[PDB]
């Protein structure tokens, strides 16, 4: 029914809308402002705009292809199936000068959209409805009527008028660039590509209208003998030939190649020359300009990864640092970051508290799972430490940790092996979903067994500092890291005093 | 009155006067600076300077367009309206000249402006003058007054020697260096635009030099049989005609597409033809340079947001994440940014105090005036809370908190919608306007029901150092948060004692 | 044996496969899940995966040069020796065809590896099996041998038909993309480098197949009295005359030059031509293109430092400093980085412990070999002291100690020479190796002597809570640090008396 | 005497050798390490290797400039001027393959300088040297000489040997990268430049030897009836007439203007044409990089300011701010930065403290020589309170300071003016070298006047924990501060007890 039109000239609730407004409380607000203002506004971002500036599109590019063609290569622009389309094409043109009294403006200051129409009519008509006006009714029928109530200079003179319909490209130009901006909002396409497309659509365009006028001014002096079409004895040939050749003349000189089959010899054709070369020569620069900015934003991450890593060859070769230690930090380059650059303490504080909790937990399920102590805590304490573990990566060799140090850290194993030495203990090995150092940070001493890489590993580091922040949260799970640490110290013989003291009579 | 010409030498007071200097204590001493110096001294900012510099430049385009012309096409230098105009376009020039040893030179250097006429005078004479002068005088009547008291090699000699006027270039070049920077100070248009303007006036220049220097040796050589001008029967055209051929001819060469008629056939034309292709396409790729530049320059904004966001997809894959997190990811960057490009916490802090209470005070007034705790406070209060708030987004589903945790915030809702859960509670909303997370934070406990986002959601976060920093400084609001909060705690009937306590026999 | 051939369509242990995976016991893992699945999958990081696809690629590009040449420009394409090679050369990109039903896809999505017959089977059918299928099976063949149960146009239509085997383009740039990320990935080689080689292969190729194009149009309208071929005069001459022009046509073209003999006379070489021009053109902007995203990552690091040191130029300026101090900023700039750029604070931060403390020492094995405290000290803390110094630089005559101040810092010198200066003390010399500024922190005092640096001397400093922090983890040190003190004390005569106290009785 | 040639072949003590070494202690090692080796070493960085490398560089030029047209142009290659020129331009190129067995080469792996003999004749034999030994030998006459002891075959083998002289340029390309970076460390220039000056001579010695190469084909041929040669019946003309013309068509192949006079008619032409054009247009392509390259390293600080200042209109524009607090925002950006962007805490923290101090001081002197309480302290005082200002900007009618709030800053007026107001006070004004805000500080309690600025004013900061951090080490100045704070109490009569009391019986 009727109401379901009435309701295509508000604006809608597909997600650009959502984008612009926020919440559909706001969406709603806007849509009754709408409603509520003079008997008919259209919004700009209504669905019925959308599809009439499509309508519009569409037909505009058919029209600035046909209307130089047909007013060059022919007599007779008066004959029936051309004044069938010049009609037709006229009245929709003019149809859309009169919706734009009756849309609401968007305004560049950032403001709510101006929607109301004696501050639209008082809008537009101080800026392009000299050029849509002029564009739209036509001029040339008009002056001919005039002038119905020796002949050969009205046929020239209205060939002239009827170009005035060309000024549609200012509404080709202004509709691209807002419902482009609608798109590329929603859709997410890189903006080098989108530029790329506008303008491979400009070049095509200048070149075929270039290829129009080559043959237009010769036609308005009537074929002088000096001219290139009497020349090459072409006056008499079908349209097609003539079209194809004035337009292979025309990029021949956009693409710097010569021009066509001899140089110029009267000065209207050494003038239009001058001018397709110098439109043609500064066009093709633009594109090769389009065309290097499309390319660098293609490699930008591999790039990026490239230029930081040369910063680190400048660093090694500042401190003239040995050869198998440079290959040892190239190495460890490669394992970190696998080639991929980014700033994780960058990214991780953008995002918001509960996206940041889901992130972590995803990253450490191979943990949660296997280790005993997790798997069965409050979910709310287990959030609690996994939001503050960072990473890190160890070459085979390394040593971890060192007996007779202090503090700073323990460490929980992601994947690989680490093996633990000390004196009369043999050899002993901790595999995935294990962790160690805890003995240091709970009994405040010094450091009682050392470490070392078996495999290429990641670990999870916990800094001393939060660990004892999450632990005053939580004194339960204090107690199960002191029972798990008072049986490895009896493994390992070494009984501290201190912990075993701590524990009595619990 | 002649007071008001004097006036005209010294520096204004127009806005880069006050850029330059600062206050206008600073500009009326450097006004006095130059009236207690010697006679008559031209600061370089005046509007005499400025106004001269306009005069010289329209004079000095029109200049370097007619010589060229006048010297190659025309026979009769010495007949009455060219005597006329070279002598006239000789005074101006020569007064320019005379002007620059009264002109206080600005210093690379950084200093105050030199302003003194015996380093003036000096530092003039060291440089420029030797050109100046050159460009300035008559030598061409000069010379042929001196051999005043078989001649046709007069004639020629006089035509080379005419040529010495071109090289007021330097001054075209220098003039408008020192012009565009009080332009491009005060009315701030982009680096590339500007640049490309003065580039495409070099262009067009060379180019019309090069097409009288294509036909001015064939001149001097008095047209021989294997010149091109000889080759097409052109020695007795009208001068527009073989203009017109030697300036195709010549850009011809520029933008690399022919040579006219036909190849080079004689000793001079081979090498002028030359010299002509390296200049041209040397000077070409400039300007493809240039429009690179500009490209590059406008996309700035766009650019820099496609690679950021494209550095996120380089850390989820690292991680490995599922395609619906990804979404959520993706997500949470368009509500939280809409495609804009910044970063909040650097630009706040290169403002000063006065400008960042203004911005925080606009952000935030529908608090201000919704939210009643704010309405009725002392001003000095409410600018104590808004300037430490920071900005948060939610999607709909996500918890902001959850019961049984501690501490860290508080939120006010700038917009949405978020609900209140907890045991046998059923179901509670908060709209725009208000605040929740309080409980946590004046009784130290832990939180007491969980909150949900209903809606897409903007929040201000309040952190607990600097709450208490605020209520520190202002007892009296904090009795308003603790009667509020004991009312919250009665209807969800958790009826804490330590608050109810602490507010007995206030 | 062949299970050393079945162990080839599994996964390897090339540091490739260390790379995407972690360590060995993940790629054995993987290499299990592959045995595990249907009778035969081949993994797409197999060595038969990889010597299979560089068998194509050397074949695949001797096809896409040989049969445009043996379709333009012979006749009897069904004798002896093409017969026997197009037979050949369709066999092994069918068996390519069969093995692609049998490879595990890569996703995009970055999961495992798909590795499964019944999604390899649905997912290939779904994408680029109709493009494969058309480019293997012999269709010229196929047709001449059905219609084989006034006979001129068959020979034309079988052209026509033939062309369809230079779809196989398609697997030459889908192969190349996955080869080359193997080889990216392992070897290291820039984006830049690796780009322009491939669009150099791209030129060459897109320019053989035009100037085949442009004398197969011809072949097939037999040779019409207008086209290039009949007016040149050349339908006679040997194959290698004509391709060798053909080429030199098509070529011409791209470069944008001319067009061979003449400008086009009849429809079908006009429209011919503005295709190879448009082709041309737009693929040379595209090598521009590359080329500047080439030379603009070989001046990276030099780059980056102009553009950083400039920015100091735009600071001294602000403040208007003086000529002689800008020099000392400047000198200064050169002895500190020695024009390399980088941010040591950012990459040591970066590495993991054991490497820091690894690259910390060979800095540093002048001090811990020529200075006597270190020299003999547990290892475990003098790199607890190293880990923790900063580096600094003095030009001659700069005072780094003043007397009468306090605190901060203490300095070993690294290189160079620093004098000690006071009153009555005549002079003294520090050398290489040796270390001042102790006695403030451990007296808490004032500083009791001035320092100057005597020639350009690299230092590296200590801050006082750093000291601290060292000392109260290793007591017996600081016994060390004060029985020198209280001897240089001595032969300065000041005495202190808080020092000589706290010695005593120890 | 001798001994100051025996001292020309270790390395000297210009400013290079300074940066490579750091202080004359290294450099005069270095030297002596030298002179411990065998019998005679060149160091690299000796005078003798760089007047040696320009006397190779001079007349390596000029004999590949030479060789070519000598080769090409004439017959009689055996005349006496070309048997002297051959033989002496011989000599020098095979004294510079003796000194290279003889001089220290520079290791990339950044090592000492290898300089020992046993290394350097493995190292270069290895290498250049196969390449360096053909290009040295003439051996074009030692063939001749062999084949002494019909004949026009001979002429043409001699001719097609003696090009072997080419080869020297890789000689000029190892010549000019050492000594360039020698340049380049010592004088600054900017990459960009160096590279364009070094390309700019490939483009022209390309360009000349093809230009020999388009006619040395012809002539090994005996000029055939198709060649370009016997077309344009030039066989007999004199060799500057047949040179300028080969050198046109070879440059015209370059800038892709055309081919002269028409298109090549023969194989070996059409097949010289094409390699012709393919180096010449994928050179031109390298030379529009390189100028890309330069003009975006100009524009780089005019650049940078309008891509920071871009980004606040993305940050004004998503808080969609007012139009006239948006002028506020812009007209400060002016006043604060003055169009130079650095980042002034990011400077001054790279700079020691010896320089970070006088800087600082230099900023200052109006404060030091103006306001009374520094002008009479001692200057190590003076230098704790400058090295801890901040530097502030404040427009006209901002208020500084509101009666009623509380501590964190004071200001010291660097320039402009302040007015101070209170209840019954009338008003009161502040000039340059005063300061204000210090009665909160000492006294702990909240503020007793309003402040304002009145004209845009430069004011530097202190913070209250800094400002308390300066007087604790300086009892005596706090007794300044407070005895001008309590006589400026008096005049507003707020008279405040506890300072009033702080001061008794001192
Ligand atoms: N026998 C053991 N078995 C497993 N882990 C051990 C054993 N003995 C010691 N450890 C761990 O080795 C760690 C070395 O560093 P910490 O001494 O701080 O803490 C030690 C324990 O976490």
């Amino acid at each position: 029914m009727q109401r379901q039109f009435t309701s295509m000239l508000q604006p809608g609730v597909n997600k650009f809308s959502l984008r612009m407004f926020g919440s559909q409380k706001a969406v709603e607000k806007e849509q009754e402002r709408v409603k509520t203002a003079g008997f008919w506004i259209i919004h700009p971002y209504s669905d019925f705009r959308f599809y009439w500036d499509l309508i519009m599109l569409i037909m505009m590019v058919g029209n600035l292809v046909i209307i130089p063609v047909g007013i060059t290569f022919f007599t007779e622009q008066t004959t029936t199936p051309w004044i069938i389309f010049n009609v037709a094409s006229d009245t929709v043109f003019l149809l859309d000068l009169i919706m734009n009294f009756r849309t609401g403006t968007v305004n560049e200051d950032s403001s709510e959209i101006i929607l109301d129409p004696k501050v639209i009519k008082m809008n537009y008509l101080k800026s392009w409805f000299v050029v849509d006006f002029i564009s739209s009714i036509p001029v040339d029928y008009i002056f001919l009527i005039v002038e119905k109530g020796r002949a050969l200079r009205i046929v020239r003179f209205t060939k002239i008028l009827s170009l005035l319909r060309l000024l549609r490209l200012s509404r080709l130009i202004r509709y691209i660039h807002q419902w482009e901006e609608i798109f590329h909002m929603t859709y997410d396409l890189a903006s080098a590509v989108v530029r790329i497309f506008n303008l491979i659509g400009m070049l095509l365009l200048l070149c075929h209208w270039d290829g129009c006028l080559q043959f237009l001014v010769p036609l308005l002096q009537d074929f002088p003998p000096d001219c290139w079409v009497s020349l090459n004895e072409m006056v008499n040939d079908s349209w097609g030939k003539q079209y194809s050749y004035a337009l292979f003349k025309a990029m021949s000189h956009m693409l710097c190649i010569g021009y066509g089959a001899q140089a110029p010899v009267s000065m209207s054709d050494l003038w239009i020359t001058m001018l397709s070369m110098i439109v043609g020569a500064t066009c093709y620069a633009m594109f090769v300009g389009h065309a290097t900015a499309l390319i660098q934003s293609l490699d930008s991450s591999r790039r990026q990864y490239q230029e930081k890593y040369k910063q680190v060859e400048q660093y090694m070769s500042f401190h003239k640092l040995p050869a198998d230690m440079r290959q040892k930090i190239h190495d460890y380059y490669e394992h970190r970051y696998q080639g991929k650059i980014f700033d994780e303490e960058n990214i991780l504080n953008e995002l918001n508290d509960p996206l940041r909790e889901e992130i972590v937990n995803f990253n450490c399920r191979k943990l949660v799972a296997t280790m005993p102590l997790f798997a069965n805590a409050d979910p709310n304490f287990v959030t609690a430490m996994l939001s503050k573990l960072r990473f890190e990566v160890f070459q085979p060799g390394d040593y971890i940790i060192r007996e007779g140090a202090v503090g700073k850290k323990m460490y929980f194993i992601q994947h690989g092996v680490a093996g633990v030495i000390t004196k009369s203990s043999k050899e002993m090995k901790l595999t995935d979903g294990s962790y160690f150092g805890e003995i240091c940070l709970l009994t405040k001493g010094r450091r009682t067994a050392s470490v070392r890489a078996d495999t290429y590993c990641r670990l999870y580091s916990l800094s001393v500092d939060n660990f004892n922040e999450v632990l005053e949260e939580y004194p339960m799970m204090r107690r199960a890291f002191e029972t798990v640490a008072i049986d490895r110290l009896d493994r390992i013989g070494k009984k501290n005093s201190i912990l075993l003291q701590k524990f009595q009579k619990d």
